[PDB]
């Protein structure tokens, strides 16, 4: 029979194959291989894990379906603070707060443009690679708790295939068809339905059962860190692809906009396209690119001068 000794090292190729292929269904919305490929491998480990259960692993894929329940959520502080966003509502706001910007840089600068994603904003720490922290935003300096939860989301890694230690930030969210599907779901079985994606999100979120947020099938999209030193992008679009590079998933529709004419089409070019896209926006986040010009422009109590999100009406 398959001794311990001869399981240890197996479950390990297992973890690292099973893995792989999760980020590639997952993080990069690509299998490479037919979804009875990944099943047999996973089949196996789930078969060597019941039988040696000390082999269990934090990054083995069997645990995406959660099982802790928690008696509540201890509290998160962000040492290093997760601010809000300024918002803009018109094209006059929009290049309003371009010439701010041009007023206090003193040339013209380029934008990364990104789409704005209604969900939870989320703060996940890895320390060598590993994940050791997941949180909520909460009220900027204090949110809760939710490492749990958030081992049960898919396309948050378990493991960085690079031992670094950061603290990355963005969004967790629930796709239109998920929420379509749970909304049914509880109209099924006599429930509220959710008023929509960011409320089903938010209350999935807060769930302490990990096993019913496991199937809430919630997804993300990272777009910074906490702290730079680790990165060594030096501008926000570089910032998006070093994350990617790392192993987050990373949304595509990104823009890099030398102009603010160019930002201004990226806003009107998603703003039509808004309904074609798997998951609800409410609008679009305009950043300053270069990190020097954002640092030189600073934050204001509740926000970056640096950045301001044009809000769909
Ligand atoms: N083809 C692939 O690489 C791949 C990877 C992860 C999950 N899947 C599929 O996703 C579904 C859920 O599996 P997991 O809960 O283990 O993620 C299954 O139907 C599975 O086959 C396919």
């Amino acid at each position: 029979p398959l001794t311990l000794t001869a399981a240890t090292t197996r479950a390990q190729e297992l973890r690292k194959q099973l893995n792989q292929y999760s980020h590639e269904y997952y993080v990069k919305d690509q299998p490479s291989v037919e979804d009875y490929v990944y099943d047999r491998l996973y089949k196996e480990l789930v078969d060597i894990e019941t039988e040696f259960p000390d082999l269990i692993t934090p990054d083995s894929p069997t645990q995406r379906v959660g099982g802790k329940v928690l008696s509540g959520f201890e509290k998160a502080p962000h040492d290093i603070p997760m601010y809000s966003l300024n918002d803009g509502f018109s094209k006059e706001d929009i290049f309003a707060f371009d010439e701010r910007v041009r007023k206090a840089i003193g040339k013209p600068v380029a934008y990364c443009c990104e789409l704005k994603i209604d969900g939870l904003a989320i703060s996940l720490r890895y320390e060598n690679g590993v994940f050791v922290r997941g949180a909520t935003r909460g009220d900027g300096t204090v949110g809760e708790n939710i490492t749990e939860n958030l081992r049960t989301v898919r396309s948050v890694p378990m493991r960085l295939t690079e031992p670094i230690s950061v603290e990355v930030r963005g969004e967790c969210y629930m796709p239109k068809q998920s929420f379509v599907a749970l909304n049914e779901e509880r109209e099924e079985n006599g429930q509220d339905i959710f008023a929509n994606p960011r409320n089903a999100a938010a209350g999935s979120l807060r769930q302490l059962d990990t096993k019913i947020v496991a199937k809430r099938n919630l997804n993300t999209f990272l777009y910074t860190v906490a702290d730079f030193g680790p990165m060594k992008a030096k501008t926000q679009f570089e910032a998006l692809e070093e994350l990617s590079a790392i192993g987050f998933r990373t949304n595509p529709e990104r823009q890099l906009c030398q102009s603010i004419d160019e930002v201004w089409a990226y806003i009107e070019e998603y703003h039509e396209k808004r309904s074609t896209l798997p998951y609800e926006i409410d609008g679009i986040v305009i950043k300053v690119n270069e990190f020097a010009l954002q640092d030189e422009l600073g934050f204001t109590v509740k926000a970056p001068r640096w950045a301001i999100a044009y809000k769909f009406p």
